[PDB]
Formats: structure tokens, C-alpha cells, sequence
């Protein structure tokens, strides 16, 4: 798969961090066109070598662009032929890519200074190809929210119209000889003292300030009125910036509103924790089966370990698998378990349910039907094996590894102590009925847990 | 100025008393009553801000000789929201209030505060410049009506402050009415800024409110429904009796909500079989096909119970 | 590489296999796999178990990407008893080479 080594990846650490490089420099290219265009008739020499500077790196991004392996998603493949890659390109995103390349600038300062060469600079517009397609990768990314990707691309819109939308009013106002330029908008613009007349004269970036201020107000249509359209050609031009401004910031509520309604982990909790409360208040559940309900219910949406819900769609072969990939560690350092055949250990493991337990619980009572054989994951248990008068006597102290609600099953008898939790707990699950269902599958296996569970009787007293 | 005293005194005690309270502890959700992880946990966050901020920075840019970067640093007394969001957070931690309206009075109350403070640093903006300056801000320029606001840092505080709030509410529902407006570079900048700000703002605002109407009530679902069925009784022209009985199925399946049932299944084995055996078992021990039967039987059938109710 | 069907389980759902290939693997007491058969096209799974109410007899693994046609085992067990010849010809059909090999009494 070497064949074609010519071409680099488009995996490569070198041509991501190009493709990052060429990001930056799409960013102030697109974003210095416009202020190039109307803040300017031919950049002045101070700016020499940058434009140049610019598309020399562009130039480089060109060459790189037909040496880069394509995914062609006909296959979903990484495609490098070299034919192929080259040719796409050539058909799509070249021309542009290429003449947005030209000396653009040197171009009119050398043609006479011809306005509608100019005209072309926009061209190089077409380098936010560049930041579309880093939206496109970060929309792609399932680390980020799908909306907020697309809220975060409304407002890179919002503020790349509005520079734009900046560069263009005052591009109205240079079309316009000085002796008309009170019929300009910042021409007859005299905020305070100061007058903004003979913008040709003012500071480019005092005339960007007061214009990007101006298309800031009507992006937010607050439009104090200070700064408004005086000419027709400003007035055609705010009431086309108004009206695709207003469908855009439209669609910026729509996307805030969709992110918004998606829905927030907080508010699925609350939701469910409002219908439990109706619940309980129907049924007239005493206060403490209240605090215990809504106990574990905050800690589900907390733990996240309600996610296992999603679990249940996935196939119960792969769930299965999940568990033997999660679960398992912990069941064979089970010391109830201790030498049983990995097909015994697949089954429980196969049957097993996480379950987090808030401090101050009781699992099950003294003396309960074993219904659930737990084994402990995390924190700590007590087994407080209460008595007559041996209340809250001494415990085993139910540490991770270790297993309880067996002794009675496998005892057949009533649960011989009351367990307590210490500490948030990741107990595991089996029901009673799928262990025994296991253990007539499996005999001697059952037989090791017999034997395992004589050993440590001898020394463990309360077991003993 | 024994405002400005008493006020860092109330929130020096404060933090005397964060050095000795309990937590619950994130992992073993145990109140933790122990002072040194208390005292660390202050420590690592929230204890440098709460201390920078209650330091005299008023007496400190007074005996400093009016230095105005000193100033600067009154904004460290911002990181005491903090205690607003606590107590958002919290109050949207209680069923008793909805969330996505807790949400509402959380951006309501940033709103008050975003406008507060762009009021206060609009007014700043206006002070930077020279007294001499003044025709070129944007208060010193303001001519409403047959006031002008000359000698801008002569005039009652009230009159200034409400001036300036005016600009700000006025400019965060974007009604931009120009009555004020920015005339320096530095105020075309923060308002920039600021409406750039609020306009997000505003959208999330909307954003919340569509949201929590969206999200409608069991009661606006009914409604719904009902009103479905309304259509459908009047398409086909049914019975008033019928159609009585129609209703009252679907204000059984309703007023009774005992769908709440599926939810409980959102709850550990144990604890729902609590639930079944102070629930159903009463009735279960009296059904005669079940007479004289082990406790086992019922405590086992009750959990898989489901509850059913039926019209006549 | 799924499991539709898992011995031990009483199957209520007739699958017929139309695109693909599955493979019949019968699990033991000692823990072994035995692959018995393989079905692919126009072929099916779960009659028996269906019509003589047993559980599974073999798990059914998937080879290949599988397009099958389940049908209820209730729905099926209405078919039947609407067309009771045909039933009948299902159960010739099903005790014709395979006979009672899985108990059919």
C-alpha cells in the first residue's frame, strides 16, 4: 500500500499543520480583501512584500493541493492516484485557487490604475474555502455538539458579512468625487466635535472603526441613526445588508433555539425527577422512600451510568461482549469465583447489572430473600450483621473484589447480614434465579464454589 | 466611604466561614467534616479571588496617588456572582421551580448585569478623555431636549448613571433609539462589542423561551390530543353519550398518569421492589388464589405487576 | 457475526434467511460450538422450535450480511390454523428429511 509514495497523505503531520498555516492565512487574507479593496485605490508601499508574502504561501497550498492524496467517497476510500487527485483539483477549487494568486494589487498599480481591476481582488474571497472546510472537519468531529458547530459557523458569517458589509459602505462613499462626498454617509458624518468629513484624508482604521460600528448597528438592527445611508448606492446597499442580515440572524436564532431544545442532561433529570415526585405524591410514599428514590435518581443522571439505557439497543451479542470487555476484569478477581471455567465466568458476566448506591443505604436486610447477588466494584460496604441485641455488630467491611448476597443463595438460607453502604458504590448485579439457572449448567464449577466458600469459612467467623 | 468598609467585611467573614464548612465529597458523596481538605479545597479555588477582591482597592488607588490602573482591578469584585450562580444553579436543583424557567431568570438577571455594566463602562469610556475633550465623547456631546450635558462630570450621579443605563437598555433590545449614541473611537469599539455581545445574548434569550414553550405541559399535551379527538367527534358526527365516553377515556389515561409506572424502572431492583411491596402487596395478600402462600410468592409477582385502570 | 436466535430460548419468530449467510452452532454442556449447518438464500430458521413449542434447538450466528424476513410466531400460528392443509403439509414438511431428528412427537 507504499505504491504512489510521491504522495503525501492528507493524514500527515506536516500537511495537517500546512493545512492549519493555510487556515491562518485564508482567515486574513478573507478578511483583509475587503478592507484592502475599500480602504485603499492600490495598497500603499508599506504593505509591499505582505500581499506578496500572501500568495506566495497560497501559491505553495496550490502546488500542495495536486500532490495530496483525495478520499474519494464514491469508494469512502483514500484515493492516490495521481491522475485523479490532479485532475479533481483542476476541476474543482483551481481556478479560483489560482487566480486569486495574481499581483492583484500590482497588477492595477501597474495597468494604469484601472478601478475594475480591482474588482478581481474579490476573487481572492474564495480562500474561505479554507475556513468552510475547518468548520466542515470541526461539524465532522464528534467532540463538539452538532449545533454548537453550526452556531459557532452562523457567527463566523455574522462577523465576516459585517467586515465585509464595513468595507463595502465606505467603498460607497469613495465612489463619490469629495466635492459630492456630503452625500456620502461618513462624509456627512460628524459624530461630536470632531467631523468625519475627508475620509479619502482620515486614518483608514478611524474610517474602518466608524463603518464596522456602522454595519454593527444594523447587524444588531439597534441602528441609532448617527451613522446612516445618505446616497442611493448606500441605500441599496444597507437594504440588501438588512435583509440578508435579517434571515441570517433568523437562522442564528434557529440554531441557538435548536441547541437549546436538544435537550440538557440537567433538564432530562429534572424532568424525570418531576414525574417521580407526582409519583410518589400520588401513592403517598413515606418521606424517607421519597429521599431514597430521589437519591438514586439524582445519582443516575450523575453517574451517567443511566447510559447503559443506550445498551439496550445495541444487540445483546455485543452487549454481551461489552460486558465481558468491562465487567470481566472485575469478576475474575471475584474470590467467590476463584477457579471456575471461563465459560462459567462468561455467563455471569453476561448477566451482570451496574447498580451505584448512595451513602446511608441498606442493601438487603437480615434475613430478606436474596433476590440480587452483588459484587462490589468500587467503595465501601459494611455488613453490620445486626442482632437481638448484636446490633451493629462486626462487619467483613465489603471492599472492590469481593462478593456478597451469595452466602445465602449458596446456603439456601435467609440473608445472614444487613449491608450498609459506606460509600458511593458500583455494586454488580446478578438475579438469584439466573444463578442458579447457571449453576445447574454448570456443576463442578458450582462444586469450586463450594469448596472456595469452605476455605475462607474456616477463617472468615461471621461466614464460618 | 463605611459602605465601602463594611461591605469587604462582609465578605471577609465570608470566607473565615468557607474555611470552615463541609462538603459533600464527589466521590464518596459523604459531608466531608474534615478542616484541612475544606481549607485545600477553598484554597485551590475560589479563595485567591474572593481575598484579591476583598483587599481596599479604593483606599489602595487613594493612597497610591490616584493611580487609575490600580482601579482597574475593582472588577475582581465581579467574581463575587459567583454567589448568584451558586444560587441559580441550586434553585434549578429544586423540582419546585422549572428548569428551562430558572434558565430564563439566569439570562433575565445577566441581562440586568451585561446592561448595568456596559451602562458603567460606557460612562468610563466618556471619563478617559480630557475634561477638555468632552465635545467628543458621548455624554459630553448629549443635548436632550433643552439639557445639555455639559460638564458631564458635574451633574447629579443619578442623572448620569440613568443617562447611561438609558444608552444601555435601549441598545440591548436593539431598539436603538440614537437619543445617545457613540461618538469617540473608544465607545464605537465597546459598543461594537457590547451589541455584538447582547445580540447572542438576546438570541439565546428567545432561544430559552421557545424552548420552554416548546417543551409543553402534560396538560398542553392533553389538550392536544383531546382536541384531536374533538375534530374527529365532530367529523363523523358522534354521539354525545359516545362522545362522553370517549373523553373519559382519554382523561382517564391522563388524570390518572399512572404512566409514571415506566419510570420507576429508573430505579435500583431493590428500591422498586420497595415500591411494589408497599404498593400492591396489600391487595395481593387478599386475592384467595394466592391463599395461605408463601410471603416469597407475593414479594416476587409484585414487582412485575402493572397498574391498569378501566372505565365502565 | 450476530446471533439471531440463541438455543435455550423458546424462539417466536419464524426467520427465513433471503440475502446472506448464517451458520448453525450448537453449544454443549461442555462448552463447545459445533457448526451444523450453514443458510443462505431461501432458506429458514425456526420452525421447529415454533411448531413443536421447544426451545431453541442451535444458536444462529451470521456469516454474511444478512437480509432476513421474520414473521411472529402468534401470526404464523394463525396462518396455520387458517389453512389447516397447508398445515399439515408444514408439518410433513418438516418430518419429511428432518423427520422427528429434533424430537417431533
Amino acid at each position: 500500500h507504499n505504491d504512489y509514495k510521491y504522495i503525501i497523505h492528507p493524514k500527515n503531520r506536516w500537511y495537517k499543520a500546512w493545512e492549519m498555516f493555510i487556515l491562518v492565512w485564508a482567515i486574513y487574507s478573507s478578511l483583509f480583501t475587503p478592507m484592502e479593496f475599500g480602504f485603499f485605490r492600490g495598497l500603499p508601499e508599506r504593505l509591499f512584500v505582505l500581499d506578496i508574502v500572501g500568495q506566495i504561501a497560497f501559491l505553495v497550498d496550490i502546488v500542495l493541493q495536486f500532490f495530496v492524496a483525495y478520499r474519494d467517497t464514491q469508494t469512502y476510500r483514500t484515493v492516490y492516484k495521481p491522475t485523479r487527485i490532479a485532475f479533481r483539483y483542476l476541476k474543482s477549487h483551481f481556478l479560483m485557487d489560482f487566480i486569486g494568486c495574481f499581483p492583484w494589487d500590482l497588477i492595477y498599480k501597474a495597468s494604469g490604475k484601472h478601478e475594475l481591476v480591482r474588482y478581481l481582488l474579490w476573487i481572492r474571497l474564495f480562500r474561505v474555502r479554507k475556513v468552510v472546510e475547518f468548520f466542515q472537519r470541526l461539524e465532522k468531529d464528534t467532540r463538539i455538539n452538532y449545533l454548537f458547530t453550526r452556531i459557532l459557523k452562523l457567527l463566523f458569517v455574522e462577523v465576516y458579512c459585517t467586515h465585509t458589509a464595513a468595507c463595502i459602505f465606505y467603498y460607497l462613499a469613495t465612489t463619490l468625487p469629495p466635492e459630492n462626498e456630503g452625500y456620502t454617509w461618513i462624509g456627512s458624518l460628524k459624530l461630536g466635535d470632531y467631523s468625519y468629513e475627508n475620509f479619502r484624508e482620515i486614518d483608514l482604521w478611524k474610517r474602518y472603526t466608524t463603518a464596522l460600528y456602522f454595519a454593527i448597528v444594523t447587524m444588531a438592527t439597534v441602528g441609532y441613526g448617527d451613522i446612516h445611508a445618505v446616497n442611493l448606492r448606500e441605500m441599496i446597499f444597507v437594504m440588501i445588508y438588512v435583509s440578508f442580515d435579517m434571515v441570517l440572524g433568523a437562522y442564528l436564532i434557529g440554531n441557538i433555539t435548536a441547541l437549546i431544545v436538544k435537550g440538557s442532561n440537567t433538564e432530562r433529570f429534572r424532568d424525570k425527577m418531576n414525574d417521580l415526585i407526582s409519583f410518589m405524591n400520588r401513592k403517598k410514599l413515606g418521606r424517607d422512600l421519597r429521599s431514597q428514590i430521589t437519591g438514586h435518581v439524582r445519582l443516575q443522571y450523575d453517574s451517567h451510568y443511566t447510559d447503559t439505557v443506550m445498551l439496550q439497543d445495541i444487540p445483546a451479542s455485543i452487549r454481551a461482549k461489552i460486558a465481558q470487555l468491562l465487567y470481566l476484569p472485575y469478576i475474575k478477581k471475584v474470590p467467590l469465583f476463584k477457579g471456575c471455567s471461563t465459560e462459567f465466568i462468561n455467563q455471569i458476566v453476561i448477566r451482570l447489572h451496574e447498580e451505584y448506591f448512595l451513602p446511608g443505604e441498606v442493601i438487603t436486610e437480615q434475613g430478606n430473600v436474596v433476590d440480587h447477588l452483588y459484587f462490589v466494584c468500587e467503595g465501601l460496604l459494611e455488613a453490620l450483621v445486626t442482632k437481638t441485641d448484636g446490633s451493629e455488630e462486626s462487619v467483613t467491611l465489603l471492599g472492590p473484589h469481593t462478593s456478597f448476597g451469595d452466602i445465602s443463595i449458596i446456603c439456601n438460607i435467609s440473608q445472614p447480614f444487613t449491608v450498609r453502604v459506606c460509600e458511593l458504590c458500583h455494586l454488580l448485579r446478578l438475579d438469584k434465579q439466573s444463578f442458579s439457572n447457571i449453576l445447574e449448567i454448570y456443576f463442578h464449577d458450582g462444586r469450586t464454589i463450594l469448596n472456595n466458600i469452605m476455605e475462607e469459612k474456616e477463617s472468615n467467623d461471621r461466614i464460618k
